[PDB]
């Protein structure tokens, strides 16, 4: 009834291009199984969907790594949000939504601006950058640590940590084996600036302490959500910005609408997740045996879900494969649907929209004048090198 695929989606051929094989698991039914990991997998935008909007059936407290918590030793303390069910996730993720909450933005909103100004301003004075490490690691480096109310040394462990926790929810590959190899000093750190005394007045860290009164949390649960932001808040979003940057280069006609309207911004950066989606897989746990479209899946049982795949899914999309900056991307599973989907969205698209904004502001042409190096992980897509030259308005 299922169909089996020797199809590895945490091998280098796969990270090095994706698409066509994600075109074969979405062809070849509604779910796949995959042999290499022993895993069902579901490729199509409507069973991502189905799958991330039932959380009772697909849980995430058994993880959302290939690594079974009922079955192994979870590598670091298990998080109190990402990888909890309801109801025990559901005062976290109240605290973290009013911590990262609408109000919350207008606080930060003007600093994250000109900090990405700024950027533009400089970058432009060199002219051949380096959009990642330039652009895409050196703008949220110059924001968020500071939002979050970091202290400046130590800071250099932030991306190596990122890049531990995103490659430790994929099987035990090289990749995974050597990110735990290393991890010691950089746990060590992360683990150190999630206590009170650590995290300056009014940041982010500082504020999740704060909630420690109002019975939602205690003040034992505090450090490891400071932890959650620091996992997840810092590399999503360099491999957002380096999409989106990617995107306007590959594409120089909406690099033009962009600077015509430059408020399209906002909308450009929602495709670009969309285009690229910088989270590309992630796994939940069936607690009974369960009916996804027309396939029987026995309890206890992992399920991968490709959403980069859903994302370019010709079932839910119109030209899934062009970047169309005016597009309605309402609905795309990029950041995630239903009760666990990205708490920090307005972080992130508060980033990405004044950083567009910028580009859209200030230069006339990106250009790819070097070679394209890419960043290989178990489940973040992006690239290690992206050589550019900008030209000003
Ligand atoms: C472009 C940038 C980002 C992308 C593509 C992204 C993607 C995602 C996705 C797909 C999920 C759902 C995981 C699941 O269902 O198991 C998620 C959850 C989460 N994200 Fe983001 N994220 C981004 C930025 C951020 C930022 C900036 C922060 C914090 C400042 C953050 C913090 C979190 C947290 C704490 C969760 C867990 C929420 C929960 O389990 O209820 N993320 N993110
Ligand atoms: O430590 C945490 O709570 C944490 C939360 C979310 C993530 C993401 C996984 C996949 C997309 S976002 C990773 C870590
Ligand atoms: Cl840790």
């Amino acid at each position: 009834t299922i169909p089996h695929l020797a199809i590895d989606p945490f091998s280098l051929d796969f990270f090095d291009d994706p698409y066509p094989d994600q075109q074969t698991l979405r062809d070849a039914g509604p779910v796949v199984y995959l042999d290499k990991w022993n895993v069902y997998g579901v490729a199509r935008y409507a069973e991502v969907h189905a799958v991330l909007n039932d959380p009772t059936t697909f849980c995430s407290s058994r993880g959302v790594g290939l690594s079974d918590f009922k079955k192994e030793k979870p590598w670091r303390p298990p998080s109190l949000i990402l990888e909890a069910d309801p109801p025990a996730h559901t005062r976290p993720r109240a605290v973290l939504s009013k911590v990262l909450s609408p109000a919350t933005m207008k606080t930060i909103r003007d600093g994250f601006a000109a900090a990405a100004d700024a950027k533009v301003d400089e970058l432009l004075q060199r002219g051949c950058i380096d959009a990642i490490a330039d652009l895409a690691e050196a703008y949220p480096l110059s924001v968020f640590p500071d939002a979050m109310g970091l202290k400046q040394e130590g800071r250099e462990h932030l991306l190596p940590y990122a890049g531990l926790v995103f490659n430790a929810f994929g099987p035990p590959n090289e990749l995974r084996q050597t990110a735990i190899e290393r991890s010691a000093p950089h746990q060590a750190y992360v683990n150190e600036q999630c206590q009170r005394p650590n995290l300056a007045p009014g940041g982010f860290g500082a504020c999740i302490h704060a909630f420690t009164d109002t019975g939602e949390i205690t003040p034992d649960e505090a450090p490891l959500l400071v932890r959650s932001l620091l996992s997840a808040g810092l590399d999503t979003t360099v491999n957002g910005i380096g999409a989106a940057v990617y995107c306007l280069a590959r594409f120089p006609g909406e690099l033009q609408r962009l600077r015509s309207d430059p408020t399209l911004a906002r909308n450009a950066f929602e495709e670009a997740v969309r285009f690229e989606s910088p989270v590309q897989t992630f796994f939940r746990t069936t607690t009974r045996e369960v009916e996804l479209g027309g396939a029987v899946i026995g309890e206890g049982e992992k399920v991968l879900m490709f959403l980069g795949s859903a994302n370019r899914d010709p079932r839910r999309w119109s030209d899934p494969d062009l970047y169309d900056i005016t597009r309605k991307t309402s609905g795309h599973v990029g950041f995630g649907s239903g009760v666990h989907m990205c708490v920090g969205q307005l972080v992130a698209r508060l980033e990405g929209e004044v950083m567009l904004s910028a580009l859209a502001r200030k230069v006339a042409a990106i250009d790819i004048d070097g070679p394209v190096k890419r960043r290989f992980n178990n489940t973040l897509r992006g690239l290690e090198s992206l050589p550019v030259k900008l030209t000003p308005a």
